[PDB]
């Protein structure tokens, strides 16, 4: 006849119990991440559920090598976390989508619903990349559906990273890739943002589609490009010599935004120590220098900007202030009950505390 | 809100493909049967699904390391009921994919083309083997499933097979209370001889059945003393003692069903000699309602059938349920034993021989 659900759920529960304690059920392989942590797993289960692991295990058994697999070697184009791998392996074992622990897929804004904020998008990106590398089509489709449902609410700067990973996944994520391309074309993303966030192929494709649809594709000023290249090389004296000609201004070139977004901390610091640019100036996307400083999560940049008269009460076109951006850019792990817990870099927490201080000031 | 059926079905399909090709997915253990065949299985799957396998593998890993070096002897951990290979395959398929797999036709099927193979002996034997495997492996879902399978059928099974079903139900402990109680009720309701109970069931089971038969008002006749002497002389294979007991004129082989006893439970040569004495009616019917030819067909020994026919055995007689000796020999033998493929794991061919002898005798009406 058809399917018997009771036996299927019993099988799923037994295999999930196997995954929960793999050492009590004769685990014979280990998957080591790029950080240093490792997860124990069994060769048969993952050789059956995924073709990638079957091929990798058949290749590893040919050298007569307890088998360890470096995740940083097989999947090389995206640094995946630990909880994403745990979720993917839980689905591999029990056919059940295990939810992530609180904090990983959640930001530091208690007002944020954690649906479209950056930590959740990053977790979904990691899980989708893992499902693509492991060649699990159901997980691929499910998480592509998730990102397609949420992408209309995520900010454009994160949609750029979503488009990047969608192109990384090739033809397996056609829907998400085309949707992100359409969203980026319809929006007013700077050419510098596209150049520094996307490979040359994507930039050329988006520019061709923008010029084909008759959209606004303005060229870059040559002298402004010279100032940008001078800033990218950390040559402040070159910026001084370029400004001596008075052909360009740091406000019309958004040199502060560029230095805060992409350049080094010391380069932006030395550029600010000259005082030849409006600190509260905006950009074609509507962000001020403090907003980009919040997006970068560098405490010294925010501090030096506040010591220069940066107004922190100004909002973006979407209604987000610098504190909101800083909270929604950091995950909740870095701001909760003060345990050790990997720690990562407490730079985002420092930025959040700086901006919360400036709030009540 | 609800279980995901597609993901669970894909999981079951993947693990069924694992079971169908264990060596392709790094099998690390081998279950060897009593005959000598091997089934390659993985330790993790059976340690998860079966608590028995987990407890056994935790102790087996104490001693033991090269290439697929873990072996489990089924003849030792079972050691209470000889289990075939197809039933083990079915149980392992349910362990891996959580779905029941029907055995190849012939294991649970008899050689009678008119039989529906619902209650014949091969089907009952396969059900009992799978039930015993589920009991030993500690799987309650399979236990209940096959208990219900046997319970729905037991009312249409011949009582002599109900004896074996009750034996297994007693073996399987309290995990088959319904089956055991129903089988005990069926046995005490019928008029099964005390000798058959003694030779087919343990002492405590026979004592319980006799106690309930006595307390329920049903008659339990006293075992005739001299008949017991004849039965004991036949069981020890002393035809001279049987001759001495018959020389006292106090006994009669027909009144004791000595031919039935010798054909059912004694050796071939003892029954042959007792038949050569020519001191008993060959077509005599026992209290159960069977003739000596029916008992010979149940025993599946061709020499006894030939010696019976050469002595005057009528093959056209039927039992209480309407079965002739040919139909009994058909429904008692597996269908694979009479197939057009003798190299399919050779088995005793005495059943096919008896069936064909009775078919040839039936052709000369
Ligand atoms: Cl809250
Ligand atoms: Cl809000
Ligand atoms: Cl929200
Ligand atoms: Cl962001
Ligand atoms: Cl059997
Ligand atoms: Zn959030
Ligand atoms: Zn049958």
């Amino acid at each position: 006849t058809g399917p018997d659900v009771s036996a299927l759920q019993l099988l799923s529960n037994s295999f999930e119990s196997v995954f929960d304690s793999p050492d009590d059920f004769y685990s014979d392989a280990k998957l080591v991440l790029s950080d240093g942590r490792e997860v124990s797993f069994h060769r048969c289960v993952l050789s059956a559920r995924s073709s990638f692991f079957k091929s990798a295990l058949a290749a590893a058994k040919k050298e007569k090598d307890a088998v360890k697999l470096e995740l940083k070697e097989i999947a090389k184009d995206y640094e995946v976390g630990f909880d994403s791998v745990v979720t993917v392996l839980a689905y591999v074992y029990s056919s059940r989508v295990r939810p992530p622990p609180k904090g990983v897929s959640e930001c530091a804004d208690e007002n944020c619903c954690h649906v479209a904020c950056r930590p959740a998008v990053d977790f979904m990106l990691e899980v989708l990349y893992l499902a693509f590398i492991f060649k699990i089509p159901e997980l691929i489709t499910l998480y592509q559906r998730h990102l397609l449902d949420v992408v209309d609410k995520v900010v454009i700067e994160d949609t750029l990273v979503i488009l990047k990973l969608a192109n990384i996944c090739g033809k397996a994520c056609m829907k998400l890739l085309d949707r992100c391309k359409e969203i980026i074309v319809k929006s007013n993303v700077d050419m510098v943002s596209l150049e520094k966030s996307l490979p040359e192929e994507l930039v050329k494709e988006i520019i061709d589609r923008r010029k084909e649809l008759g959209l606004e594709v303005p060229k870059v000023k040559k002298h402004v490009s010279n100032v940008h290249k001078a800033l990218d090389s950390d040559d402040i004296e070159l910026v001084k010599l370029l400004l001596k000609e008075d052909h360009t201004n740091l406000d019309d070139a958004c040199a502060l935004h560029f230095a805060v977004a992409y350049c080094n901390v010391k380069t932006a610091t030395d550029l600010l120590k000259l005082d030849l640019a409006d600190v509260n100036h905006r950009n074609p996307r509507g962000y001020t220098v403090l907003h980009v400083a919040a997006m970068r999560k560098e405490p010294q940049l925010i501090l030096s900007l506040l010591e220069k008269g940066a107004s922190a009460s100004e909002a973006t076109l979407e209604g987000r202030t610098a504190l909101m951006i800083a909270k929604q850019a950091t995950m909740a792990v870095e701001c909760n009950n003060i345990p050790e817990q990997c720690k990562h870099s407490l730079k985002g927490r420092l930025c959040v505390e700086i901006l919360e201080q400036e709030d009540k000031r």
